[PDB]
């Protein structure tokens, strides 16, 4: 299961870290994955899993190495070793499709969707108010970001389960489709739709985007199928799991869960400080040429694991780095990236939880966990939690 080691590393840095399945994951994801920040783990390590790769531990690292886009190439961003979609992969060419993402999901766009956002987010709640339990994870979390995506493309309500259908075989395959299979079906649906935009558009993201130009030339069917692709996938597992975190938290922490009741204009602050401390995306690069970093030789052709997950968590970043504190007056991570690739969903995504949390705090206050449940993580590339049952009192909520 371990790849031999290469004969430029020196074995004082290895440290056999697997990113697919921590040692000390029932402990929780996060706290599995800051053993890296021990006083014994060099800033910067090798672990032979998973193929064989170097690891950055501490938060300077991860930052300079996501700022260094000439040595840490994004050709191959995952670990380990048919995914297309633009602009992961790929820098006139990358700030030239970024431009044209963000005019679909930058900020003017996110403020005139929010209360279509919170209009949403109250039917889900109302929902499942009255029972008095649920499992938040499946019930809300992983129906919220694909109806937003729907809304944000302008597509019916109606292809809802069939486009989440071939997003969870993408990340989740039950084996009906194989990855190649699943994103061709996904393009096999947008390709039709970018089309008929292109002739005759709307305000929508994927008019926008089918009417986006290129190197002074209109965007290709393949260039645009693949950014629309991406928009999708971006914003689907990343918002489940970290509403899912954000929950389990609230659930057990009803101190926390109090403050935001009593000063819910408190919230904004709270959301960064929980994106921060359930941080969860572990994305990647590889060397372009033989560097020298940090006193340590990397290879050409090298992967490196660089998780925006430990910048936050990292003690040299923020003090006392497991403590939740919706008062640190400098929360810093990297939870959304670093560098020319930083999230372009970031702003629908803050909107997205800030939105999630002040309605569900507002309708249904008082939760815990289900009584003897324990919370089960996962981790991965995007880490997770596998199920959150909650349970209330209907009495205590109030309905719309
Ligand atoms: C809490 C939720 C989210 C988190 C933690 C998150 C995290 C990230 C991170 C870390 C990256 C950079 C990956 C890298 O450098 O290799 C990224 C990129 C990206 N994200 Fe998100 N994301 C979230 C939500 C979203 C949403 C809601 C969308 C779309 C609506 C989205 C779309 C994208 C896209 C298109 C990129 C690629 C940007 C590029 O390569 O230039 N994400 N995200």
């Amino acid at each position: 299961n371990l790849a031999p080691l290469p004969p430029h590393v020196p074995e004082h840095l290895v440290f056999d870290f697997d990113m697919y399945n921590p040692s000390n994951l029932s402990a929780g994801v996060q706290e599995a994955w800051a053993v890296l920040q021990e006083s014994n783990v060099p800033d910067l390590v090798w672990t032979r899993c998973n193929g064989g790769h170097w690891i950055a531990t501490r938060g300077q690292l991860i930052r300079e190495a996501y700022e260094d886009y000439r040595h840490f190439s994004s050709e191959c961003p995952f670990i380990p070793r048919a995914y297309d979609f633009i602009p992961t992969s790929m820098p006139p060419e990358q700030r030239q499709f970024r431009a044209l993402a963000n005019q679909v999901v930058g900020m003017p766009v996110v403020d005139k969707l929010e209360n279509r956002i919170q209009e949403l987010a109250c039917s889900l709640i109302e929902s499942l108010r009255p029972q008095g339990q649920c499992n938040f994870t499946e019930d809300y979390a992983e129906p919220f970001p694909i109806r937003i995506f729907m809304l944000l493309a302008g597509l019916p309500e109606e292809d809802i389960p069939h486009l989440k259908y071939l997003t969870d075989q993408m990340t989740r395959p039950d084996g009906s489709m194989t990855f190649a299979e699943a994103k061709e079906a996904l393009y096999d649906y947008l390709i039709p739709i970018i089309e008929q935009r292109r002739q005759k558009p709307g305000t929508d993201a994927i008019s926008i985007v089918a009417n986006g130009q290129v190197n002074g030339r209109p965007i290709t069917s393949d260039e645009a199928k693949r950014m629309c692709g991406l928009l999708l996938v971006g914003g689907l597992d990343t918002v489940v799991n970290f509403l899912s975190f954000s929950m389990e938290f609230l659930a057990k922490s009803p101190e926390h869960r109090q403050e935001l009741i009593e000063r819910p204009e408190r919230i904004p602050a709270a959301c960064e400080e929980l994106l921060r401390r359930f941080s969860l995306v572990a994305d990647g690069r590889i060397l372009t040429s033989d560097y020298e970093f940090h006193g340590v030789q990397l290879k050409k052709g090298d992967q490196i694991l660089l998780p925006q997950m430990l910048s936050g968590l990292d003690e040299r970043e923020n003090a006392a780095p497991m403590h939740v504190d919706f008062s640190r007056q400098k929360v810093s991570h990297t939870t959304f990236g670093h560098g020319s690739h930083l999230c372009l969903g970031q702003h629908l995504a803050r909107r997205e939880i800030i939105v999630t949390l002040k309605e569900w705090l507002t309708r249904i206050p008082d939760f815990s966990i289900a009584p003897g449940a324990q919370i089960q993580h996962k981790s991965g590339i995007v880490s997770g939690v596998q199920a959150l049952p909650l349970v209330w009192d209907p009495a205590t909520t109030k309905a719309v």
